[PDB]
């Protein structure tokens, strides 16, 4: 089954998006939203809740779905540490390159589903040995649901922020 | 495999989904939903069939979706009969709440698969050595068809009768 | 995984499909569409080409998921080969009909992905020694797609021609 941090993140993420169906979106923003003026700088969650928060049913399934599968099989392979490692560093850069570009009205798991893809693939390719491979199959899918980010089917800097994240981790972690 | 009746009752919302798209969505509901006049009241068919319309690629598909996989491990771990119960009390009495809220213009599986939500997470809880359980991840994804259908992503009170149904019944069973 | 030509045609699909999100949709079906001018006519790619291209991320996900998973199977049980020439017949003539109804304005595997949920089907049930059939829970998702196909959720003709291909090649098969 789902690992303690693949699980947690879920599990935040409905709360969060139920929380955003009662509320409204903009009610939860206000809390959860990269910093959108001077006063709120200090509250350090700011930079990471932004990607708890999903607009719409399929961008909370699309995403849950991906994070599920390769979240679930980084944290069973590599343990839980490299999972939260992988989600803090993806979310705060690309969070920080989304903002840059769009401003701070933002949301969502996708930098870090698009870390976790350009890591397990990266990972599966140049070091075999670890268990940890996306395979063809999966490939063709995966570069849909970045194609669906790329061409606004996000800052596709953001894009780029979430998945280069993903491939240097790889790529140190091949060494 | 599916079991005859999870395979059945796929098969007739196909069928009735079908005869939706050649007659119209209206002239089937004339035939098939709760009864809508006194007249009617004694066709006992209508206080089922309800559940057999979909009004939606995406509707038919969910619903059957969830039944497949709810459905088809309740009949092949509990058997046939017991999938039976679990449908017909559900629909009736989801069927009963929604139209008492909104009128007889209704249909779908959805009260069924939410019953089936209900019953196969309470069961595992409650009597693991059943063999019967909802995944962790699958918690996440049935909540998500869940939550779609309480903020109208069907009247809330049928949802509730629904899930009630399932954990009632599956309350019951691990006495 | 999934063999070379599973997988060169979803390699083939993307592409294209990214080059349709950045060059726009008719600029790319200048030059892969079927021949819409005499001038054209020699151009044998455009006969078959037409089938690699796809107008939304829905169309391209469920044809390639369908060609996944029945492609990949064929391939797997029965040689390249055969998925070769299921493939090149029924995107001609599924191709052909679309274009006698509808003209040459039309792309997409979906005529192939007919084929093959035909071909998959009748062998399953004509030849079951062969070790290919269609799940009967598949079997009613593949009336789904079919649906959604007959009912413009194509020409139907064309739909058809697709199928029959996939019939016609499994009845001979089985033989
Ligand atoms: P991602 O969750 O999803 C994109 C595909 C739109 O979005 C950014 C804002 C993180
Ligand atoms: P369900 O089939 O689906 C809801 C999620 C809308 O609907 C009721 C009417 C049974
Ligand atoms: P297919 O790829 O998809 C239909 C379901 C619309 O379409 C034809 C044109 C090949």
């Amino acid at each position: 089954r789902a690992g303690p941090v693949t699980w947690v993140m879920m599990i935040a993420c409905v709360v969060v998006f139920i929380a955003m169906q009662i509320l409204g979106d903009q009610e939860v923003m206000l809390w959860l939203a990269w910093p959108f003026d001077p006063t709120l700088k200090f509250e350090f969650w700011r930079y990471f809740t932004h990607a708890l928060m999903h607009f719409s049913l399929m961008h909370i399934l699309f995403n849950l779905l991906w994070w599920w599968y390769l979240g679930g099989a980084v944290e069973k392979r590599l343990g839980s540490g490299k999972l939260i490692v992988i989600t803090l560093i993806s979310a705060l850069l690309s969070g920080y390159v989304q903002q840059k570009f769009s401003g701070p009205w933002f949301g969502g798991l996708s930098g870090v589903v698009y870390a976790l893809m350009g890591y397990v693939w990266l990972r599966g390719e140049r070091d075999p040995q670890s268990g940890i491979y996306l395979q063809r199959g999966l490939i063709i899918f995966a570069l849909i649901w970045i194609v669906a980010g790329w061409f606004d089917l996000m800052a596709n800097g953001a894009h780029i922020a979430g998945l280069a994240v993903g491939l240097a981790m790889a790529f140190v972690d091949s060494l």
